[PDB]
């Protein structure tokens, strides 16, 4: 209704998840996932916000998404030394970063949430750019 | 004498001092040396800011792998300490005769925070921090 798609495509991240509950060590696969960027009304108060969606087409039972507000985005900006304001943080990782480029997608053991993490290898780094902690879809 | 020079070149930082900070570009000198620690024998890495007209401001840290392994840490540095001098000198420092560097000085100059950076389009784009002590 609000909803304007900014970006729906299929990228290959890793996905790192706990061998288990007990045991903390990763295992990690190269997967395909639907990443959806979209920006959308808060219905109560009427302000902008902006939708982050992580899907598969294999698995249904995986989904996750955060909704950011301004204010939201400001300690998302903080903890990442983002410079960019929350109108043009989209259209920057969408540009330059979504279209060399990791994408890490980090699962609780008890696949509550998921971490989604965006990097920009430099010369001296891994060169984090954010991540998001994203909900299950429940 | 175990002395090399890898680095030494004149460049363009902004000084910040303090409540709040006054900035300035000012033209400092940078030299990068790589030493042999007289008790120990182990490698150093040594930092030296210095300038031509303010003979006063004199501030060095020289690194060793220990200490290089927490300045790695706290800036996610993936680079090994050998590595690291070649990759500021090639990448950054090269550019310099979207690299900015910045100086924050101690109120009391007994400090300052050496910190370099390479813009990004979401980000300042710190690389790293070093703390440089009063010669």
């Amino acid at each position: 209704t609000s909803k304007i798609a900014l970006f729906d495509q299929t990228l290959i991240a890793s996905l790192l998840q706990p061998l288990s509950l007990n045991q903390p060590d990763f295992k990690a696969y190269k997967t395909k996932v639907k990443l959806k960027i979209s920006e959308q009304r808060n219905e109560t108060s009427g302000e902008k916000e902006l939708k982050f969606e992580i899907s598969r087409s294999d698995d249904f039972e995986f989904l996750f998404s955060e909704t950011l507000n301004n204010e939201k985005y400001q300690i998302l900006a903080r903890d990442h030394d983002l410079t960019v304001d929350f109108d043009a943080f989209p259209k920057v990782i969408i540009q330059h970063l979504l279209c060399p480029t990791e994408i890490n997608i980090i699962l609780d053991a008890e696949k509550n949430f998921c971490s989604f993490e965006l990097f920009s290898k430099t010369p001296w780094s891994k060169g984090k750019i954010f991540s998001i902690k994203l909900h299950a879809v429940r």
